[PDB]
C-alpha cells in the first residue's frame, strides 16, 4: 500500500559500494548494466574507509598472496583516465622480532623471500638504524620488504565507481537492501524507494555478507567479523619520521606507520564481534599505545584521531570469489579478512570474470589463481 518505484531491471546488482562491490562492479560494468546499491550515505563509512592503507605481499595464507601480488600491475599502471594521481607511494616494511623468536624469524623470511627476492633478514642493529627509536634491548631482528607500498584508497576506490559511472552503471548510496527475492528468473532487491532486478546478486557487502545471504535465504558461510582499531599521534619534537617503513611486530602485536606527518598506530587486533558500525574500545587504544612506549623512545600524549573497523573472515583465511553452491545467481565477494585493498585489482577482475562465466584472465592465472581456490565450495565436503 505505499508507493514505490517500478522496478529497475539489470545485468548484475553489487550489494555493498566498499572496496569489495566497487572493484567488481568496475570489471564487469563495461559488460552489462551493473547497479551498485549501498546502505550508507558515502560508500567508504565501513571498512574501506578504516584501513592502514598498506600493500603487503607477504601476509595472509598463500591465495592472499598471490591476489595481493597480481593486484600491483593495476595500482602501478592504472588504465589512462583511472585516475590523477599514483596509486601507490614507497611503504616498504620491516617486522620485528620483539619475542626473541629466532626461529619465526627465519620462517617468516624464507617464506617471505621465496615471494619477494628483495626481502632482507636485518640484526637488531640494522633494524635500530632504520627507526631509531627502537630500544636495542627490546628488538632481536627484523625483515624488511623494499617493495611495500601505501595505497591512496581514496583514489582507488573512487577510481573503481567513477569507472562504473563511466560505463553506464548506477553507484545508489541510502539503497540498503532490506528484502531479497528471487522472482520470476531474477534475484529482485526491495530497497526503501523501489526494487531492482537481475539474473546476478553479487553479494560484497563486507562484515554483512552473511546478513545479505539470510535475506535471500541463501546459506551463509559462516563469516566473522573482527575489531581492529588504530589512532593517529603526533611524533615528539625533532622525531622525523617522515620516511620510515611501516613497523610491525613477528607476532602482530602492534603496528606503528608514519601517516604524512604524523604516526598511525595500531594494537593489530582482532576482536571477534558482530557486524555493526564498530567504535574503537579504549582498551584496543591504551594497548597499542603500551607496546609503542615499550618497543620505543616515543612518549603518546593524545591521539588525533582513533577509530576501529572489521577485517572479516571465513575458517581458512582466504577470500572468496565464486557462485554460490545450488544457489543460481547469487555470487559471493566476501572474506576480504585484512586484506581487501591490497588484493582489490585482481579481486575485482576475478570474481567479474567468474560472474561472466569466463574463464580467469591469464596474468591471474599466471600468479597461480584458479576458480576452486575462490570458489565457496572449498569451505565445505
Ligand atoms: C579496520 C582495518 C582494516 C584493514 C587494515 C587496518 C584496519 C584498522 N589494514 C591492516 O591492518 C594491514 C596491516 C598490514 C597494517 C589493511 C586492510 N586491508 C588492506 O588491504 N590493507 C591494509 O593496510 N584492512 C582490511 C580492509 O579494511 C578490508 O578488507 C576491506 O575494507 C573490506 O572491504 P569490503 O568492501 O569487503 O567491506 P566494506 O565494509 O568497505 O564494504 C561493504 C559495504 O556493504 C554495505 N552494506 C552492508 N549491508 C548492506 C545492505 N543491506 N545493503 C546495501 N549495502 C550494504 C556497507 O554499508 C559497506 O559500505
Amino acid at each position: 500500500h505505499h508507493h514505490h518505484h517500478h522496478p529497475i531491471e539489470a545485468d548484475y546488482l553489487v550489494i555493498g559500494a566498499g572496496i569489495a562491490g566497487a572493484s567488481t562492479g568496475y570489471w564487469l560494468s563495461a559488460h552489462g548494466r551493473v547497479v551498485v546499491l549501498e546502505r550508507e550515505a558515502q560508500p567508504g563509512y565501513h571498512s574501506t574507509g578504516r584501513s592502514a592503507a598498506h600493500y603487503t605481499v607477504a601476509y595472509g595464507t598463500p591465495q592472499v598472496r598471490a591476489l595481493t601480488a597480481a593486484s600491483r600491475a593495476f595500482f602501478d599502471n592504472p588504465p589512462a583516465g583511472f585516475c590523477e594521481h599514483p596509486l601507490l607511494s614507497p611503504r616498504p616494511e620491516m617486522v620485528v622480532d620483539f619475542s626473541d623468536d629466532p626461529e619465526e624469524l627465519r620462517r617468516q623470511y624464507e617464506s617471505g623471500k621465496a615471494l619477494v627476492p628483495q626481502m632482507r633478514l636485518l640484526d637488531a642493529e640494522q633494524a635500530c638504524s632504520i627507526v631509531p627509536v627502537l630500544r636495542r634491548d627490546k628488538v632481536f631482528g627484523a625483515t624488511y620488504d623494499p617493495t611495500g607500498a601505501d595505497i591512496d584508497t581514496d583514489a582507488l576506490h573512487q577510481g573503481y565507481l567513477r569507472g562504473i559511472r563511466r560505463n553506464q552503471g548506477q553507484v545508489l548510496c541510502n539503497h540498503e537492501a532490506l528484502e531479497i527475492r528471487r522472482v520470476d528468473g531474477a534475484w529482485e532487491v526491495r530497497c526503501d524507494a523501489g526494487s531492482y532486478r537481475a539474473a546476478v546478486l553479487v553479494n560484497a557487502a563486507g562484515a554483512w555478507c552473511d546478513a545479505i545471504a539470510g535475506l535471500a535465504g541463501v546459506r551463509p558461510l559462516g563469516l566473522q567479523p573482527k575489531r581492529r582499531s588504530a589512532f593517529i599521534f603526533a611524533p615528539p619534537p625533532g622525531i622525523d619520521c617522515h620516511d620510515w617503513p611501516m613497523l610491525v611486530s613477528l607476532d602482530e602485536s602492534f603496528y606503528l606507520k608514519p601517516d604524512a606527518g604524523m604516526l598511525l598506530g595500531s594494537p593489530a587486533n582482532a576482536d571477534p564481534v558482530e557486524a555493526h558500525d564498530v567504535q574503537p574500545e579504549q582498551l584496543d587504544i591504551a594497548t597499542g599505545m603500551y607496546l609503542i612506549e615499550e618497543a620505543t623512545t616515543l612518549t603518546i600524549r593524545r591521539p588525533e584521531h582513533t577509530w576501529a573497523g572489521l577485517r572479516s573472515f571465513v575458517a581458512d583465511g582466504d577470500l572468496v570469489a565464486g557462485y554460490a553452491a545450488n544457489a543460481e545467481g547469487f555470487f559471493w565477494v566476501a572474506a576480504q579478512g585484512g586484506y581487501g585493498i591490497q588484493t582489490s585489482a585482481a579481486m575485482g577482475e576475478a570474481s567479474a570474470a567468474l560472474i561472466r562465466h569466463q574463464p580467469l584472465p591469464a596474468h591471474l592465472r599466471e600468479h597461480g589463481l584458479d576458480e576452486a581456490m575462490l570458489s565457496p565450495r572449498r569451505l565445505s565436503p
